[PDB]
């Protein structure tokens, strides 16, 4: 469907990346990475506010939105290298990156693994550090967090919506123990459920353990930690990451020799840029103002 | 590398493997089967067998890949360990048995409780069992990489499958050869570290299907502040979720927390170990 | 038709019995005189005990025949997350020890023949006199075999459709999608499609490499090699196992020290006991009587 | 000691380095910078100077770049990060940052697998065409869509690298490697192997290097002309294992996929050449290259 901004596409080589652009093209460039199942327009309201001071890019990752679906090719390194090419081909200037949930993991990915100087700093909006990994070095695994949702996506929707049993997913999700599962939406119609597979099966980040990535960040990192808790019935993690996982992540990025700003907001939803955009933008603008 | 012991050793052909074991007590007494911990031979129970033999017909066994039992490359799995013990109970014991297992042996004790042949078991004691903690993809709590993983990686890297590397010098640096380790096939550590030993045997299905009374002794455990890793066999969270699953299976789950005992209480504190065993064993 | 509800079973020529093997209940049928040499029949994947229905009537002249439903099939227990060659084989080990209670000659078709070989090498001592592996996918059913085609280049493509469109315990049951990607055959209605997952994902035999199994067989083995070929469009294996895989399986079994009989029937379907029962039972009885 | 990475020696050409972001890539350069650019990707265990002799000849016609991949030579060792996508994207950044011109990519062994990686997955316009010198298409995968798997070919070697050399030479038990190698080298610890991170072998043996990069999808999405040179290959009668880089079946299926992609696929069989023809027969290798490259 159409949205608040016109959409553009760029050939990154393997894929075509769809994205939207806002703000004076001379202002400092900002790159927004949506969450899993989220398209670029997940940031729609935030872009308008950020466009007052920033040149904002919001992108569809591969397997999402209008960007190419790439069966068997979904990995953190392929996601991140797509963004490396986007920065080098479209933006052509240093960027401040803001990523939400899985996008926040990719924001840290770029801070550590981008090409030199591509980034001035990254905002990781409620990122599932460790919690999104099958075998994390610290704390809950994906199977004890969002995994239950990813499983239902894998089984009832299938790669490239090959199954497409929406009713079956809703039933299983309503009977789930995961409140995120209990939580076709437009953003889901544009979503390649093989995303969920690689996360559930542990292949998306097999060659990209978070401990090595976080210990190699090279830019200032603003880490916002939203709602989190423990489910009594299952013991599973609620929210993006646990307090322990945030602690270990911070000590890793601190050891990397960068400035780590930890902004805990335990009463915010995991998509603050959508639920409380003014608060999200103020948090981002204040931190992004002191970078370079 | 094997040395003589205070008990005569016997061997039985289970089919794929030959299992070495030791026997103590009177055949008139209730039969008992002791499963050693990882890297432990049957004579890990030498101290406890003396006391238990007074009122029990005790059997202590070497699992495959340990002691004088067959080393089976590429065959180390919970189901293979457990069915080896099913065959030992059927061929050697030939009566109902109360099982006791330490650490990995404790996981195999819970295995028999759920997956043995009908009527083979009267009850199982899981001595400090790493429920979930020994898995690579546990349903609850720390994974093996956040607990005993680092030690398993050292066995895998410097000792190697069937001691194929045998870099004891490098192992100590990374961390003589203890007797129990000389009789130990380090491919044990690989299958645990790599998550293959229990791939077809997730603990939550195992624990949710136990069919006998279960005594769970939880020994020393904690968290390393520097890494957040698990110390001990399993965490309080994992012990809770294990008991909830076993309780749902419809069995009497007895739980004794001994926070000041080593993981091998039957060797470090045999009298205390036998005391907890005979007490619970007498109520079966 | 709803296989997920397990209300699909139909009557057959022989009465069905059930036994508690501990973890599972195993459904089976029985034919012949108990005083005769016992025979155990293992169906192919997607096949229930009654896959041998006709062959049972013929074999009952000479033998005491047991035909079993493996777990995940027929009326036997469905065990999510538990489907593995070692669990399949130890189910049969217990079936022999609890029900048959006598030495047996085992015949297994397709994956059942892999299990027949499994028993030859990994059963309890004296349980088996010999095994007939009817068109077994030696190596070809493994994700990472030591020889020749992998499962992804054989039955894998079919297993993938079973996994995706039927799903574990028929939880998806998208028969329309399956047909498009490719009513329900009765045998498939009795089939737990998690069978296909563990074969496609290579977890069924991870801890049971066929090379080590075949090299440790301890009974005479008869290996019938039915139709096989190469699909021109993909190069995939047609049939159970290639000639290269059969050759390597024979030398492994020969190295183990057992009497190997290789019976090539290249013009037979993979279910000869069902398509050509007389020929199948002829091959069985001739070989079984010479044990 | 290789674990300390204190093993490197001088070579015929000066060595340069570029920061690619995650890693620093060491490379050597030759030829007139005005001539068409060429990028040489060494084999597994091979450093840029595996092409030393070939560089002298190619430098007469092309602007040649020879690179040390990550985990090899003087480039960064990246524990737990070895994958085809990371190898390939390193080369994408190398072309973008250093060459800044379209390149013809020649790769040997795993390097040839990475050459096809770039043909399909590089940035638009980065490549003119690729030469895959005896590439283990499918044969280097753990779960290939066609033919032998790595466990049936070079797998046994990688297994020995993993067990006796270990990640980052952490084991450094070359003594045991020789023992085990003689029961599964011939010139002492080869210098190229002392510069090599054996975690390379682990990710290939364990099937993680290409878990997210199946060759079927890669070869089916090549976007440049491809020359596939096929050297010695056969079957060991005793074990049925694959000798060489890839079987004729795997070469056929690879060329069918690449043809479906719509590119020009050239296939040259050299059944008498070693897999490192660029090193064992530099003149013969450069003849094949120059003839096709023009």
């Amino acid at each position: 469907v159409p949205h608040a901004y016109p959409e553009q596409q760029v050939d990154l080589g393997e894929i075509t990346m769809n994205y939207a652009e806002a703000g004076d093209p001379d202002r400092p460039a900002v790159l927004l990475i949506p969450e899993q199942t989220g398209s670029w327009w997940s940031y729609e309201e935030a872009m308008g506010l950020l466009s007052e001071h920033f040149h904002v890019y919001a992108v569809d990752l591969r397997g999402q939105g209008r960007s190419s679906w790439t069966p068997k090719r979904y990995s953190l390194d392929n996601f991140g290298n797509d963004l490396v090419r986007f920065i080098a081909l479209v933006v052509k200037r240093p960027v401040v990156v803001a990523g939400n949930s899985s996008g926040g993991v990719l924001a840290a990915w770029l801070s550590a693994y981008s090409m030199p100087g591509q980034l001035r700093g990254v905002l990781c909006e409620d990122p599932p550090f460790f919690a999104s990994e099958l075998v994390p070095a610290h704390g809950h695994s994906v199977r004890q967090g969002a995994g239950p949702v990813f499983e239902l996506f894998r089984t009832y929707l299938g790669d490239q919506w090959s199954v497409g049993d929406w009713e079956g997913f809703c039933r299983a999700a309503g009977a789930s123990a995961s409140p995120m599962a209990r939580s076709i939406p437009q953003h889901l119609q544009e979503y390649d459920p093989e995303w969920a597979r690689v996360f559930y099966e542990g292949t998306v980040g097999l060659s990209c353990p978070h401990e090595r990535m976080l210990g190699q960040v090279k830019t200032p990192v603003l880490l916002t930690h939203h709602m989190r808790g423990i489910d009594p019935e299952t013991g599973n993690l609620l929210g993006a990451l646990s307090d322990e996982q945030a602690l270990r992540a911070r000590r890793l990025m601190d050891s990397a020799g960068v400035t780590v700003d930890y902004e805990s907001v335990p009463d915010a939803s995991y998509m603050m840029h959508q639920s409380a955009p003014a608060r999200y933008v103020e948090i981002f603008t204040r931190w992004a103002a002191a970078l370079a």
